[PDB]
């Protein structure tokens, strides 16, 4: 059996803390290590809740897995010290339309395919990893826009958005497919599902109803490549009945051929056309 | 203590199994994951050699450290998986003239900064890590040309070419930074170090009595951008003596304002002129 203990980084090595984010999970703050001269993020009784985030983060490392850099554990101070993602999260990707007015679909394409890509790979561990949390703020991007799954503070082993939520998690497995399959509206859509209404409680109605986000022109155009595919996945993804649900292996098989369409050049294109 | 065990990957699980190249540390494979759907690339009492390596890769995780995804322990096969990357070694970048004609500057100091701060990080491990074996074949690149050092093989805990290798080591801490100047004149010159000589028994003698790559305007051109910080860097890097050879954290001083003269977009744009 071959190990690895995740490094102690002492407080003191963290230099430049300056804040990004306070969050449910926890505060997200951008330092810089002494040492290893690179820019950090750092997520900071309920110590337990921390350490069990932190050895979510370094037994499900991927490539699709935000990778945790160490731990630092002392009585002043407790964080999960990270890799730093440039260009934050995809919720600022698809809704900041000033700073981002074009986004082409190769790009959007290989996102969904590699969010699926990280879920799968969760999904196959032993025992399986459930995420319970996936939203397009938790999907990170990389310097050249890759994705990286965080918050898994909620994560659970297989042994405040309601947004992407499935319905019977409302009142007293297949969790992380609704949330993908709203996710996946989401990014084809460029809107927020659910903007009409204003209460949250109207949202858990109309899900718990048989509610989703609308599928029309107007909501995704017709010039979407493989629509009806795409349509066919966020349906089945978003199916009142569990049990209707697919898993992220078939998602894998749907996406793959999507993909092939497209060269490799028009998703670096992609990257460049945003900056 | 946070730790993590290396996932142990079934043969029959690395599908379209098709050769890559034969070296020193062994035979590199192309394969592609059954379960996870994702190309990657597995390396195959010599076991104990191999079982040491992955323990290395698993330890010495970094951002600039290549991606060990598991290990292929069974009485048929033995092999380390880790990931893919796609445009090769930077050797490949280097001397492949007619398929790379131009490698821009800012391209070139991204990825000698990188090869800096992954070296840099091993050392600055508890105990520190000695690669003993950089070569511009061990510098890998992935989709989006960012380096991921290979080959940990020789690579020692501090408790078939020469050409990098210090004089010291020929005849039976400081040899990492003798492999970097050599690396950082050939990716500078785009020439083969000690070319004219045919003989690698000359190149040992040569070295021994103080000779080096030749620095000059046929060599390494007046174009190059901070051309007399680089060979400062380079003839310190390379010094005979092992006690007036710099560490990486001084390169690592050296690069930071080389680099703060390039803008983030002509990085993106010397990977797409590549492609
Ligand atoms: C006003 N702008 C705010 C957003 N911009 C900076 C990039 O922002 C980020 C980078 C980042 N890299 C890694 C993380 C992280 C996330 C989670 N969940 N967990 C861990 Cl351990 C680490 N992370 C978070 C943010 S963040 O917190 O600012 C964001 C709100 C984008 C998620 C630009 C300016
Ligand atoms: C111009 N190119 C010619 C051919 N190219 C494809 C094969 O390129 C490779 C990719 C690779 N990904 C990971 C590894 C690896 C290396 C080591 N050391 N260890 C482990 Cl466990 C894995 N790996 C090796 C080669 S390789 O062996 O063919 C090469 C000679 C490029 C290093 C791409 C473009």
């Amino acid at each position: 059996a071959i190990c690895s203990a995740l490094p102690t980084i002492p407080y003191h090595k963290l230099a430049d803390l300056r804040y990004l984010s306070r969050g449910a999970s926890g505060t997200v703050s951008s330092a810089r290590h002494a040492d290893w001269r690179v820019q950090v993020a750092v997520k900071h009784s309920e110590r337990k809740d921390v350490l069990r985030e932190a050895e979510i983060l370094h037994k499900a490392r991927f490539s699709y897995i935000l990778p945790i850099l160490g731990i630092c554990n002392e009585p002043e101070f407790l964080g999960i010290v990270t890799e730093y993602m440039p260009n934050g999260s995809l919720n600022e990707l698809l809704h900041r339309k000033t700073e981002y007015p074009d986004v082409a679909w190769p790009l959007r394409f290989r996102i969904l395919h590699e969010i699926a890509l990280g879920v799968n790979y969760l999904h196959n561990m032993t025992p399986p990893l459930l995420h319970h949390d996936l939203k397009t703020q938790n999907i990170l991007l990389d310097n050249e826009f890759h994705v990286k799954i965080a918050d898994f503070g909620l994560s659970k082993w297989r042994m405040g958005t309601i947004i992407y939520m499935p319905p019977e998690n409302y009142e007293p497995i297949k969790h992380d497919i609704y949330s993908y399959a709203v996710i996946t509206w989401e990014v084809l859509s460029r809107k927020q599902p659910f903007e009409d209404v204003t209460n949250p409680l109207q949202i858990m109605y109309s899900v718990s109803q048989g509610h989703r986000p609308v599928i029309n022109e107007e909501s995704l155009p017709y010039d979407i490549p493989h629509r009806a595919r795409m349509i066919s996945l966020i349906e089945s993804g978003w199916a009142q009945n569990p049990d209707e649900r697919p898993s992220f292996l078939k998602c894998l098989i749907e996406l793959e051929p999507v993909l092939r369409t497209f060269e490799e050049i028009t998703f670096l294109e992609a990257v460049i056309q945003l900056k």
